């Protein structure tokens, strides 16, 4: 039916546990008495790498082929820079595969020495498709590498979805789980498990809505992606959701929440200074969806909410700014 | 025996279990790595009020009795806007009463703000402590209240050693706690417990080298203060050890480590970065501790280490300062 399955989710869970973290969910009394709710916190910021992209990454390089005459894959490459960059060159390291981030020569040096840092090497392109695209499809033909998508590639779907079999299994009355959206990869492998091992439990979207692609995709009923690239502070869902991710969404996920800048800005602080917690903005867009009017049109039977906090990896510099 | 024992900290942990939080031990693969040990960090930076001085605060004032008929206090005075009179406060708010805070006339207009946020009442003296102490025993008497030690008072030293007791249910094999010192209030009561529950379990303190009375304490083996107040970006452990923490500390504490200013602001950045935890400087005492060159000749045998992340009350703008 989909491009996934719950199958795949726990041969997903099967070939990553043994190198992640099965992250800890907490509470706050103080988040508890602001929203009406009794939340949930997964802490995917304590995760390997910073985010839960990890999960996705390893299981790609686990299960990805580079060929039909070469079952191991020699590399890995990935036009993704941040989060995904930095979890796939930790999946690469961890195989013992060279990582390569093809880069635009026009990326600022602190990306450049950013991803130096984690350990991967850098292929350049032009700040162009038709370039990025020669460039990593050679780099991966030459390499006998796997390209590994950020959130439309299966394997990396069914990755992320893993967070879900934790959840049901930490958060035994869980309601509702609130999942920050970009490309839709962790929303959908969520999406996907929760439905297939208790559909009565709410899968909800939170969007920033100066990005609000997946909002608009789940009102036309069709896939419409952001049309110029978005400006946020939630960098890490400046994604469109895809192809892979948008009829899983369509079908499996019950509501989006839009958020704006200011509510994920003080939803963020608001983690930072009474959780103690150092969520990246991204991860304070699912905080903010739950503490935003329209969440109050969710019925109060839906009590028990966990939200993913699904990145700690944020500057202080980038910070000092908008704060 | 000394100014509390065991029995005080079982019926401390009766009288708070049901209004604090039990706090998770959480651990990290790159912390492990750079001390060759497996630590379990206590997080009470994730106690209610950002700090662990909430478990002596409320144990002080469901046990501690004002200077009148009702048994029971009708309201707390502190002379602290910090981690211990927002302890106060909070505590002070479960039991329904009202916490007044001292205040010099000539406090800034942002730390009367501040102060009335967390919901203290400021009542106003001259800025001397002659005033201060008048008004605050003015205020105690008129308002049938109480005032708590942040550090000295029995009930507040049995109340912190409650983290112990959890520390030693959550990390059953424990070899060592790593507690930051300041008045060693915390650190008396860690010890009381641990002596008495599992005496084979180290507990040792961490300080600033730039305020290192209980080091020099120790070695001299009689209480010897700070001589002038410390300058440190560990605000919170800014007091000496005084007489009611200082005989438990002389004879159940194993050792004392100092840390540099630089290696707490080390230790501190390392856990927001790579732990994703707001710890306030004080509570990076400890991980620095740990990190430390004379901690790493600590016998391997003291394998497992519990360091308690004491509190996370952090203001970014001072932050930035740094
Ligand atoms: O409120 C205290 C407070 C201090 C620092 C931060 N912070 C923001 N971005 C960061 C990146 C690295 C380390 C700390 C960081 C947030 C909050
Ligand atoms: C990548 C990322 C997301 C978004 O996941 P998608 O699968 O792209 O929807 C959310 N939060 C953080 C911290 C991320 O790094
Ligand atoms: C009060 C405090 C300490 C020190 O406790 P003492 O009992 O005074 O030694 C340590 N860390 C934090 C965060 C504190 O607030
Ligand atoms: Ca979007
Ligand atoms: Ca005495
Ligand atoms: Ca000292
Ligand atoms: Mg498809």
């Amino acid at each position: 039916q989909y491009d996934i399955s719950f199958a795949d989710v726990e041969k997903a869970h099967i070939n990553i546990r043994d190198s992640i973290h099965l992250t800890p969910v907490l509470t706050s009394s103080i988040l508890n008495q602001l929203t009406g709710r009794n939340l949930f916190f997964k802490c995917e910021l304590f995760q390997k790498t910073g985010s839960f992209k990890i999960r996705g990454a390893l299981n790609a390089v686990r299960s990805l082929v580079p060929d039909a005459l070469e079952r191991k894959p020699k590399a890995v490459v990935t036009h993704s820079s941040g989060n995904h960059g930095q979890a796939l060159t930790y999946a690469a390291k961890l195989e013992g595969i060279p990582a390569y981030i093809v880069v635009p020569q026009t990326a600022p040096d602190c990306k450049k020495l950013a991803i130096q840092a984690y350990g991967a090497s850098i292929v350049y392109c032009e700040p162009s498709d038709e370039s990025r695209e020669n460039v990593a499809k050679r780099v991966t033909e030459e390499t006998e590498g796997i390209m590994v998508h950020p959130n439309q590639e299966p394997a990396v779907i069914a990755g992320q979805g893993t967070i879900a079999l934790e959840v049901l299994n930490q958060v035994p009355l869980v309601d509702a789980l609130v999942v920050p959206v970009g490309g839709g990869g962790m929303l959908a492998g969520i999406a996907i498990t929760v439905k297939a091992l208790k559909p009565s439990v709410k899968v909800y979207a939170a969007e920033p809505s100066n990005a609000d692609d997946c909002y608009q995709s789940k009102l036309k009923g069709k896939l419409m992606p952001n049309l110029y690239p978005p400006e946020t502070i939630a960098d890490g869902v400046k994604s469109s959701i895809g192809l892979n991710t948008w009829p899983i969404i369509r079908d499996l996920v019950d509501d989006i929440f839009t958020v704006t800048e200011d509510e994920i800005k003080c939803a963020t602080q608001l983690v930072w200074e009474r959780m103690k917690l150092l969520i990246e903005p991204t991860a304070g867009v699912g905080v903010a969806a739950v503490l935003s009017q329209h969440f109050q049109t969710v019925s109060p039977e839906v009590k028990n909410i966990c939200i993913v906090l699904s990145g700690g990896n944020v500057d202080l510099t980038s910070s000092i700014t908008w704060v």
